[PDB]
RNA sequence: AAGGGGACCAGCCUAAACCGUCCGGCUUGUCCGGGCGGGGUCGUGGGGCCCUCGGACCGAAUCCCCAGCCUAGCCGAAG
């Protein structure tokens, strides 16, 4: 069974990656712990709107730097 | 059972893509999810979306009116 890590995770993986577990794990474990969550694909998504939000907000920093390195520097 | 002879005869609505709207969630949006509306319905495959060209007839199984019919009757030849 696939499922979303929610946190880092002892030998297991870290928060945000796809890893695949024994169902028996995931249901009464995993997910009741909110350790984690199902790989479906209505949740697939949205891990992939957070990457994609991050990496927006990330090199939106890192040009508004770089644009300050042009403002001084000179 | 197919096929043949007959009876009767009639075909439709959705889900999904995609568009819009309300509402809820926390892991804040190019988010996910629920409701509603739009769209769509097929086997020569059909639909969606993006270009190009083109721009009144059919019609209910729902509704309304009516004929007809039922629920009482009546006239009815000549010792
Ligand atoms: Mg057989
Ligand atoms: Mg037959
Ligand atoms: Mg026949
Ligand atoms: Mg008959
Ligand atoms: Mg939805
Ligand atoms: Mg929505
Ligand atoms: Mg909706
Ligand atoms: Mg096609
Ligand atoms: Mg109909
Ligand atoms: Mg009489
Ligand atoms: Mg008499």
């Amino acid at each position: 069974m696939k499922v979303i890590l929610l946190e880092p995770l002892e030998n297991l993986g870290d928060v945000g990656q796809v890893v695949d577990v024994k169902p028996g794990y995931a249901r009464n474990y995993l997910l009741p712990r909110g350790l984690a969550v199902l790989a479906t694909e209505s949740n697939l998504k949205a891990l992939e709107a957070r990457i994609r939000a991050q990496a927006k907000r990330l090199a939106e920093r890192k040009a508004e730097a770089e644009r300050l390195k042009e403002i001084l520097e000179n």
